[PDB]
């Protein structure tokens, strides 16, 4: 979601001039300054900007009046049009410019900046000049003047008389450039050429899903109609070969048109690129596959767009397994295929006219009951019992349990089922390691917590710390780790450098900013700073925030709970849900004595913020550092202590009064 | 590569008083000064260095006059002569030399610097000495000047009129050293000595190789020659063995040339080590291999080659992986030939003249097809179908899939098959072990950055962020793991201590240095110093880096993007590649309220400088400071407010002004 604006305004002018100016603002200050205006007037990028849009300060003493007023009108009522001006260069240069003004538009129609296009015409026509000693003095600046917009731009009719023609075509450019130079100023999405298709649509991730499922369909179907012969025609599996063969076909022509991440950075959207991107990565895999036994066979190469496509699925941990469950099967598919054309070749010795005992196909058809007969030789097994059966024997030695209805007896079989087992065998062992590291991925935060947990439990055994202390420790423990699972917000909010930081943090502690008085006329500044500088707490039944000796450092504000400022065993105050305690830091210069003890009733909850954050923070800022003195009245100052005689004291102290 | 040049020197030298001494400077200075050279003149090598290369401070009184013209020349022009000067130590004492003057030269044949040879020869010669009593105060000390140079080298005719001797050996020692006193000063090679093989080589690689396949070509080789008899000799494989004996003698020979690696420190180049280094660590097996039963199963021991070879290639992860798969199938081959040995042994009870039935190879000849006849004994399977048979039962118990076509049943059978399966399942552990490893290695990061994924989401949605601010936090993690790929920055730069550090950090930051003119009067140093402190960032669209009450403590060069300032909701600077923001730190003395919202329009790429780093580099270099100061021009200064009145406000107020 971009907002290229001046690059559409650079790709565009070709080498030109444009001096964007605001246009709400009085007198139309410049904004942005291209780096051709720098030559064309001497003005540095630093002393041209805050001016007038109108060029203004290049007014000088013969400049034409009229033009100025006109151009005037021309920035008063929001309008596009073309003149010819006279002004002066950085060194006093009577030169002619021709300016193409064209007012800009925002998201919802309105106008927000004034473009201004430059262009030099020094030598395209008369520069009278005052301080000339010699004719020719009169034409060689000429020459020194223009030198991109003569020996670059027009250099075919270098000839007096030709000014007329330079008119034209300015004219000819300012009329023909009415949607060029309105790019719409606005924060757009990016952008396609006409008939491009982008990667990530809604349709291209359809489209890659369907091709997978008709990869997976022809690996599964081509070896069993290669090996188990089947050349029976039929209605049903005669045009479905068609109508894929012509999808993968449309899949080709389809790739052209497709949006390649580039290396490291965003989405090209240049058919002058993809083309030969995709020519040169995979344009002959896909050419052959989609093209007797090798023509046939050849169709397994569309694997390959599989491989590809499967890039993000393949980082995940639960996606590695279901790829490896079904290149599992496919294997062993595989070598059913195998397997049976290996026993089909060797029953029935074709030198002679007998059947070989050894093969299995021939133990599988006296343990099945159809036996072979005739000697041209028929009988045997039905063709849905030979794919089981292969299927059944190579599933058998690729899981490594081995039955043995159906195990090599033969000098080919036997050498065919070694490489079986060796493939077999490194196939479990990944199957094996990716489920032993999918667990460990779990267990490894489970026994993160455990770790730290038997840890706790050995050091409060091990220094023999009395029980009602260790019981505390145990339970905090546990509790937090309920509340937080594990989610320490500190190592979360040290990445997103601080834009997000501030807005984060200001979220958090959105139940003391909005709800309290203190902080209404705190511009967004501050909020962010003291939202940063905050930190919080969770507190629990019993627990002391301060004691009767300690150095009150921090103020506190309560957002849930209840607490009790206890004093002389005596409670003085109760305070909860929006009450203050703490210290007046910023007119007293000293740490003081916590003179009572807070202890919580409930489970608490207070945002404290230190002593040193928040006088950085009231120092910096002034104005708001005098709101929050006068606007915070703590409900309980622990610094003073409360002078008070309790009830039994002086009932007890009449006694001994009455009696002496 | 090293520089070796002292070295050479002092290994030439034996002891001798070396000085070093530049030349393209006038009056040669001193350079360097040998540890024997502070005890002939009593200076310590910290007075003597930049001084004359003539010895011009210890010319004295009656020094020879003509000697100290004739050496000027000789330093004049480069060349190399023999002198005898009489010279003053640090005590005053009248003291000869003999001069060994001679050049050095560059790389590409310069001369750098002028070494000069010294001798001491008092005893030698007559020093006529002034401040003398006694006759015998002119002969104790000779003995006492001339210690290391009479006893030590000179000592075999120590009697007057030798001394003529002494000169003609002192001739003899200068003219044969022509080549012995240039090592031509130059940062070389390592080098070897002749008829030594570097162990690193191109050679040395294939010849490793070459006898890797042949040790394992042996080892698979020899048990089937040793168990499946085979007795009948070939031309094609009784002139392998011969051939493959040689090329093992020739590698045995071969290893006494070649550079064994020390012990943490680099390649030694030594024939008088390497000899008996190689003969105590292995000579023995290889010779033993190299050399009935025994002698042909002997050669089982070129493993010990392998074992040593395969180092380097041990610490990867899929190495391993190979080198268990190939000793997997050794292993089987090994156990197939024990265990037709076995089954060869026990058919045909050799007592008797009968067959058993129960071993393997009865059954294997029932369910092949072929019998045994005869009762001599004569038939059953062929050679091939027995050592495939073997490999394909030893095979399905290493495996752990136990078809059991061959299976054991008799007493000897069985408790061999126990050894089997109790080597085996080590074996397969140690395979799985390994696969596990290999896919938890780059398991390990996949898992490392899901987590930290996870552990972000789980913290947006406890704290219950409101949608808009999640999906940017979650975009920016997304985005900075895409373009970084999870590599840190700071965990590289903190190896490689300050020495590449600057050079990469000079590198990163060169679209700032090259292409700015204020960095363009900067030494190295202080390049290098701005390089190590700048830091970058990266930028995304509708991201603010300063807020409207931000303190401005960064310099901020933009190199790619553009960004907008605005002020009072209105545009009032876009800024974009090569535009720089911020404040005037090294004359203001005091951080300033960012007076405007610097938004990102595009994704931004900036290079920030703090102001504490800026200050101190400014700070210690004073001549870059002033320029720094004059050629920074800031394009946006986020100090001073723009004071101005938008177009609407004066159109409202004009209608109230008319009213009233
Ligand atoms: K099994
Ligand atoms: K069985
Ligand atoms: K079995």
């Amino acid at each position: 979601p971009q907002n290229t604006f001046l690059e559409n305004i650079v790709r565009r002018s070709s080498e030109s001039s444009f001096l964007l100016g605001n246009a709400q603002i009085v007198d139309w200050p410049v904004v942005y300054s291209n780096d051709g205006f720098c030559k064309l007037s001497g003005y540095h990028r630093a002393d041209v900007m805050q001016k007038s849009s109108t060029c203004s300060f290049m007014y000088g003493e013969l400049t034409d009046k009229k033009t100025i007023e006109k151009v005037r009108q021309t920035f008063d009522n929001y309008e596009s049009n073309c003149f010819e001006v006279l002004l002066y260069k950085k060194n006093r240069t009577p030169v002619w410019f021709y300016m193409q003004i064209a007012p800009i538009r925002n998201e919802h129609e309105k106008v927000v900046l004034f473009l201004c296009t430059f262009k030099d015409i020094t030598l395209f026509k008369q520069p009278i000049e005052d301080d000339s000693t010699k004719g020719w003095t009169k034409f060689a600046r000429l020459t020194r003047a223009l030198t991109n917009s003569r020996s670059v731009l027009q250099q075919l009719t270098p000839m007096n008389k030709t000014e007329v023609v330079h008119k034209h075509s300015r004219l000819a450019e300012v009329l023909q450039l009415g949607s060029d130079i309105l790019p719409q100023y606005k924060q757009e999405a990016p952008k396609t050429p006409p008939h491009i298709i982008l990667h990530y649509c809604a349709f291209k991730t359809t489209w890659d899903w369907v091709i997978l499922i008709l990869t997976f369909y022809t690996a599964i179907m081509v070896p069993y109609n290669v090996s188990f012969k089947t050349k029976q025609n039929n209605i049903a599996w005669l045009v479905l070969d068609s109508v894929v063969d012509v999808i993968f076909l449309v899949d080709i022509v389809l790739n052209f048109h497709t949006t390649f991440v580039g290396p490291g950075g965003e989405v090209i959207s240049d058919p002058k690129l993809i083309r030969m991107n995709y020519l040169k990565t995979w344009f002959v895999i896909d050419l052959l596959s989609c093209l007797f036994s090798s023509l046939k066979v050849v169709r397994l190469l569309r694997l390959g767009r599989v491989a590809r496509k499967l890039d993000h699925y393949l980082e995940y941990g639960a996606a590695v397994l279901v790829l490896l469950v079904c290149v599992f099967g496919l294997v062993a598919h595989w070598l059913a295929c195998i397997w049976y054309s290996i026993g089909d070749y060797e029953v029935i010795d074709e030198v002679t006219n007998t059947i070989q005992i050894d093969s299995w196909l021939y133990q599988l058809a006296l343990s099945i009951g159809t036996p072979y007969r005739y000697n041209i030789w028929e009988g045997g097994p039905s063709k849905d019992s030979l794919y089981v059966s292969s299927l059944y024997f190579t599933m058998t030695s690729l899981t490594t349990i081995g039955f043995g209805n159906i195990a090599p007896t033969t000098d080919v079989e036997k050498m065919f089922s070694v490489a079986m087992m060796m493939v077999g065998s490194l196939l479990y062992a990944t199957i094996f390691g990716n489920v032993t590291t999918i667990f460990q991925q779990m267990y490894a935060n489970t026994n993160r917590y455990h770790e730290m947990l038997n840890n706790v439990r050995d050091f409060l055994k091990l220094y023999q710390v009395p029980k009602g202390l260790s019981e505390r420790v145990m339970d905090y423990i546990v509790s937090t780790w309920s509340m937080s699972k594990g989610i320490d917000t500190e190592k979360v909010l040290s990445i997103c450098p601080k834009d997000m930081r501030a807005d984060i943090c200001v979220h958090l502690n959105r139940k003391v900013f909005n709800e309290h008085p203190a902080f209404r006329l705190a511009s967004d500044g501050c909020l962010r700073a003291l939202a940063v500088e905050f930190q919080t707490i969770h507190c629990a039944p019993g627990d002391l925030i301060y004691h009767a000796g300690e150095s009150v450092d921090a103020l506190c504000f309560v957002v849930s709970g209840s607490l009790e400022v206890i004093q002389d065993d005596e409670v003085v105050a109760i305070l909860g849900k929006g009450d203050v305690f703490g210290d007046i830091f910023w007119k007293e210069t000293t740490l003081a004595h916590a003179c009572a003890n807070v202890r919580a009733l409930t489970y608490c909850d207070l945002h404290i913020i230190k002593r040193e954050a928040l006088l950085k923070v009231l120092d910096f800022y002034t104005a708001f550092a005098n709101s929050f003195s006068r606007n915070l009245t703590l409900t309980c100052n622990l610094r003073k202590r409360i002078i008070f005689r309790k009830i039994s004291d002086v009932k007890k102290e009449e006694e001994e009064r009455l009696r002496q």
